[PDB]
């Protein structure tokens, strides 16, 4: 179901992040689960441009870092 | 890093499952984390045939059900 949150081809990364975590909240994801989801699913469910940027940034990036790198495209 | 465990094009689902969980163990994934990982990453990192089958099975399938459906390939 969080598996169904994929980023739109032109959706700003930031709006994709609200839906992702919004969906995680509804399912009462624990804090530990949000941390693992941030580094995995949030990345793989991003659009091809953000996906490439996030993979390039690498594991253990913070959300803020993820967002700075994906402002624009 | 579990992000980089993807299923080989001809690899049997089952062998992909041992690597997935093996990788999860090394990273000391909690039980709650394994359960979420089973339903998300295990599915998205499956090869195109398995991926289709697992999505068709849907959220909340057990691993055993995931495996029975992906026997054959």
């Amino acid at each position: 179901s969080i598996l169904d949150i994929r980023q739109g081809p032109k959706e700003p990364f930031r709006d994709y992040v609200d839906r992702f975590y919004k969906t995680l909240r509804a399912e009462q994801a624990s804090q530990e689960v949000k941390n693992w989801m941030t580094a995995t699913l949030l990345v793989q469910n991003a659009n091809p441009d953000c996906k490439t940027i996030l993979k390039a940034l690498g594991p253990g990036a913070t959300l803020e870092e993820m967002m700075t790198a994906c402002q624009g495209v």
